[PDB]
């Protein structure tokens, strides 16, 4: 069953509603969003794809090491001439996703941007979580 | 081996790859490019998520009962200091799909619009493929 | 042996005796006790199902991020002329759950009701908890 | 796949759904409603757990050796700004159990109490039903 | 594990603890107590085996085409120096069969012997259950 | 074809007909008769089912450390009007167990009572198998 | 045995005689000649690998969106002293493959090159499949 | 998965990538270069199928009994405008085979012809590998 | 092989080697040590079988919500003479485990008997670990 | 199941109850009790695991080539306020091995000293049982 | 494919390439890089092999009870007449391990050492993470 | 048991100790030592990782077309109170690989470094085996 | 994984290892010792393959019906320029087999001798265990 | 039929009667012959077991590369009233074995010694085999 699943390979709506990854930082949520962390040392970028959202839609709620997005799209609106035929773009409203960050991070200075579908957030880390440098000798 | 890649659950990179597809309409291409066709009496509607996507990176062609959609992302750039250590979103560059309707259409009067890297085409069906009504007795 | 079981379908009795679940809270616990919780703003809800127990045999426990539920409920009492011919209520007595919350609790504030053998925790979000909004541009 | 059911142990949902339940007693219905039927020598014993059901929602009618129990219970309300983000309480709303017992019984002399979610029907047993004693020698 | 449960042989243990047969009579019960029905034109004989149970433990009740067997087999009175290094014999006590003749018996004219741990009883055929000969030409 | 056997139940045909088990004493025999062994520090108890055997059809003999049990239960005698139409109860007439005892027994002393179907063998140990205490400091 | 085949890893021998593959375009044959379609705006470049295979032994036809390719490879002509004791190259002599374009081509206006056992074939693409563009708003 | 990749039949691309086969000669490299080996009693040929590589692109060396063939095929060069939609030919450029012979040869003597990209290399036979004739009586 | 180990049954030296056990507590470590967690309201109660470790070679250090147990047992010593020709007992000299309790301890009040090779450690709850009571309305 | 077993690891409560070892020497009991064989020229070392027995609860008994260990260690005491959350140690009471001994001793010369939960059991060789040495020329 | 991988035993490519594993400690990265953590009382030494990097090429930063390695290994360089025929060393350049200590470490006094492509970290446990001692009675 | 092993991804341990593999070049050996092999015209340059083995460790030995490479590493000291919790680092301490190379070599003209833990050994082709080139007409 | 070790064909480590065999004798041990019993009229003929082994290091020793054979053969001593690249030679010091004969043996007159390697002692029966002939008529 | 034959662990008539092992050195042979080769830096040990093979019967022979050990052991004489009941030395007469060094050997100056039924053969390396040392900088 699980090649006939990878032959109709309809990865989007079976796939894409992850309810718990681990990668040493836990993601829970429901819905189609690929999420994509990229840490410096100063700060955390997270890029979420949000397709079809509007910004008024995009709750975006972070805390200490967790930040949880949450928004709605909007589903396609057919006139009653009109039926889908065919349809590979996952119809779930509500998406979120909770992100477990590892490392603290200053929410009060947070900032985000969406442009063409992309969710970019940066998260200035804490003090206390800046790591220091060990010199080698 | 295949339960292992839906445990793994990244169907984004895993999935969404699609070279042959039939629903009577024959799809094929590269990358990461969800599709949604909405046909009505007059005119048939193409929804393609192409998130990240610019404007002016997405040629859009199209002749007799065949869609090209053709579009490159530029990939997340990085400064030094900063790493991926966790990504869901497809590396691929460059995008497209080749969609064959199941109905002849007038390209010199569609259109399309790209809101929310949701590329919406509109695509006013042929004489020769709009169907009469039979009279039923 | 799984379709068996399966097919037997004792589920109550084979089923809620889980010893850890993981949805980024860890619960751990004995006998039958279907829990749902519900995460507000300021505040999180859980629901436990603790059917045939008395107010009086309930006791509910709560500190930082952990949450602990134990009760007894009394065995069905038969005469010696009645007898059990068939049976699908769980005969375990002494029930407990342990759930680790995702957010700091004020426990100090918490209440908790008790109706048609539903228990309802109403549990207070610690300020440290509470998540600010990251406004998008 | 089975094990994996067993595995992922959300009895509740994929259990306590049961169409035909054969123990010389046939019992069909829809939803979660465990029942432990306690037969004496002059009156049949029925507990049947409806937690979260009020008493007013629960239809209860018998007639010769046969048992319908027909209940709603109201789904957990929540505040949009309340999402549930774990939950193994059943959402089916309708209940219902259509219990055979194996002798008939008196519908015009029996009783039902409702209690912590628990009902507890008295069926006193038909002159047709008691059985008599056959002496050893 | 079959061939485990084989090879170990322990069927008494493992066995004659059937829930639900049918050879046109449904028998459902608990314990050890093989039963052997032996039907004649006026009369059907049953044959219970309830080795170490005493003549006043044995409740045997009747009705319609019903028969009851109830019977409670005290368990083994060991010393504190003696211990049961190997056994075969069930510890199970309380032992039931419930029978359903498939004809109509006269439970007021039953009468039942027991012998050697043998049970026999005699129950006359009601005269709507006595079959009438259709002559053949 | 195990399962199915299981599914049968039809243990007592298939059990009890048993030809080798060793659990530090070997028993070898031929039919239905379930064994007890609860040895005491001078003596052994030997509880063996015999249900529908007569007394004088019990021919018990013993030396050293092996005890032989043979019996004899005549069939159930049907009139040419009666006919079994099902049986549990297994049809071997000539049932017999050879027991290795693991202790020498004074057979000279040994003693047996027969009651509701149940041998009660009492084996008096060997002066020579009779355990002594060890101190300890 | 299809690990067999891979570990013998004839895969010119076994492989490169393929007589359906679809990828939107059909191509059927016979033998050992790999191709390579690369579409332009205006043309479709046919790249196939004839090694072995002179100039005047290739028959080129195409009309419609059809193209197909004959060619003959004389065998490796060998001594009476001369023995092949080890080869990998195909032995098949007439080769061919039918390939149906996506697009119609103006075969009057084609063109081919064969250099090094490489055939670069150049189809300008028909009026009717030649693609506008639309405008994107 | 191996009747899968058989059912692609992509044999070029994952095939001719050998690293060792072994004919009582070993071969060892990598690309796609199917090799033909002709012994003679004077000679041995070598014929090499290098498709789309230049004369100054193949390197040809050989010493002993082991024969080095390296060659470098320049990538199909395509147009912004035009893309490869389906390609069975292999992409890898730096290919090699490592020939070792079943008998030394004189390398000072060697010749080879490059023609249709076949590579024919001739390569007399050292005089302590001609063998001798055994007259038979 | 699975049921072989089984079969062998040498369940302490294959057994009893644990490296990562999660019960909602994490304990890791090397060698035979059953550990038994008894939670109070006011303390946790940890029993450690040591079986032949002297009262000197343990060390028992504790912080925070985590205990280690550290002990070695010197082997069985024997003369030339004697050899062990059977042996259950796990020969691994240092044995340790690393229990990381659900609750923070005062370390500084803990308190540890060794009575028969059975270690008892009393850990007193820290302040900010005793729950309060939520009363139920 | 077999490596579920092995993943859950739980072996002392699955292991450790061992009915039947054959190593030239015959092990029959039950409970957890490991055991050390040492066996010298004139006497026999028995080393046996009994954490947590009193002395006084140890009943040693040995004649000819047999020895009887029984023990019964008092399960963990808990106050109501205290509960086992989670537990490795076997919670089997009455714990026993019979031993049957590769050669005769002299049990009225036998001690056995208990000393941190080990038991160990001197007992001298029998005269009939000490090999003789066979010069070797 | 298993065993052919282990077969092929080209562990350091296949392998050392881990991205979560759990010992109570988390280490998630990228490429080639065995870690033993050797953790004392007042200190924890983590020994890193990096063959192949420049002192100079190595970042070491920690903080809290997380350690991170970053380090690049130039790639073997090669003259264009040399070829890499054989190779087992990871091509792998950018390698990374983050390191989860289960204790907190003060890296203000941390130190590391690099010699012969090992090394070695020594992390001063801080004075909330070194354990005291539990005196036993 | 393959993907357990995969799934521990103890790669260093469990693998890099191959005894037989074959490339056309025949290396056997113990312990962890990644080998390299880059021929050249004129010479073979063999790149062997010895992480953590002193210069005067490495013994370097070679003749004809055989090089023999032999290394001890001292293992990790570690005081008393340190202990390994987490290890991935080979502890074989004797490694040594026999590496038979493709071509003859003057040993009498080769060189090693040893630098960051890598030994790059250059090894001067014999004129035996310097291949001629074949001139392509 | 048996035929790979069949594979391996490695029988003398792998083999010759062998705890319990049962042929009517019962041959329990360690190490390797191939045994041959020739059982005459009068006597009984042991052969043992102690390869390697000097005189003074067997210890021979019997009694009854059981023979002991212990015996340490001293390793291979190598100098530390010799290294053992390739061995099948059991490196096991320690050998031993103790042999339950079928017939008491009169030790007080056994003889053994040992030549090239081979044990070969004669038992000679005792009089309770010589056979008497039965005379057929 | 692994298993049984693991089971039966005939190991010695089974195995050591390999054709053909490859350690980079080609023994081929028939019979039972453990072969141990120990190489030093001027000549070569290999140590063969003989058992009850004598002096006068052993053929040793060796030339280049290979070693031949030719050898008969008579079989185990036995008197007409004597019969072999079990057997476990092999009995194939004669054995040997082709043992094809890696190194060149002076035959010329090779001894050999026979002691115990062990042949140990030193070969000294010709000069040609004797490696040089690679000075490391």
């Amino acid at each position: 069953f699980e090649r006939m699943f990878k032959e109709f390979f309809a990865t989007p709506m079976t796939g894409t509603t992850m309810i718990q990854s681990s990668t040493g930082i836990q993601i829970s949520g429901k819905g189609f969003m690929p999420i994509s962390i990229i840490e410096g040392d100063q700060h955390i970028k997270v890029i979420a794809w949000l397709p079809g959202v509007n910004k008024e839609d995009i709750i975006l709620n972070a805390v200490g090491d967790t930040l949880e997005i949450r928004a709605k799209r909007s589903p396609l609106m057919i006139t009653e001439s009109e039926r889908i035929i065919y349809s590979e773009i996952p119809e779930e409203e509500e998406i979120y996703r909770t992100i477990k960050l590892p490392a603290t991070v200053k929410e009060e200075n947070a900032s985000a941007k969406f442009e063409n579908g992309v969710l970019s957030v940066i998260l200035p880390k804490a003090e206390s979580s800046i790591k220091k440098g060990i010199n080698i000798e």
